């Protein structure tokens, strides 16, 4: 791909964090703390899984980023309207305001309704995530294996402003306690 060139400066948005999330100084990694990471609760945050949002939002135009997911057993990644639901539970999926794709159990979809497989030959260390508001594309790359396409998402009904989304899993394992890190432009 040559999306490269719209990259742009992500940083997340400690009021949306799950409360056992451990955002960096630099907001710009994030990982699954082993207990409550005492803040006070808010109407934005995440509070059924260990999810976050980038601060930026984006209404128009074309926006690329890159997320490491180094040996992670579990992650979810993409963008999302601002609107949301944030309390209880829910599926990630286009009718809800999310367009995302996953690890999970060893395989790798794409949150559609029901999920999509993925057929990925390399596993990824990094992923690229390309946005096109106006044509309502999602495209997401694989910069371990050259930046092959993953998977895109078309025909896109946004209906609102887009942020980036994160979420690191859950950590019942011991095996997924790694990062997600944006990485260097
Ligand atoms: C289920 N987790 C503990 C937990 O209750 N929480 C953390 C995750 C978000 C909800 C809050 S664990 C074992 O860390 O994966």
């Amino acid at each position: 791909h040559h999306h490269h060139h719209h990259m742009v400066h992500i940083t997340l948005d400690r009021n949306t964090a799950n409360s056992w999330l451990i955002i960096s100084k630099d907001r710009r990694q994030v990982r699954m703390g082993d207990t409550h990471q005492n803040v006070s609760d808010n109407k934005e945050r995440f509070s059924n899984y260990p999810m976050v949002l980038g601060a930026q939002r984006f209404s128009s135009g074309k926006m690329y980023w890159e997320v490491d997911v180094t040996q992670k057993e579990a992650w979810d990644l993409g963008v999302c309207r601002d609107s949301v639901q944030r309390k209880g539970q829910f599926s990630l999926s286009p009718e809800n305001g999310f367009w995302t794709i996953w690890l999970w159990q060893d395989s790798y979809e794409a949150g559609t309704s029901p999920q999509t497989t993925l057929h990925i030959q390399v596993p990824p260390c990094q992923i690229g995530i390309f946005v096109d508001y106006e044509a309502g594309v999602v495209s997401f790359y694989n910069i371990t294996d050259h930046g092959s396409l993953i998977y895109t998402f078309s025909e896109c009904v946004f209906a609102g402003p887009l942020r980036p989304f994160f979420n690191v899993g859950f950590n019942y394992s011991g095996g997924n306690a790694a990062p997600l890190k944006l990485c260097p432009l």
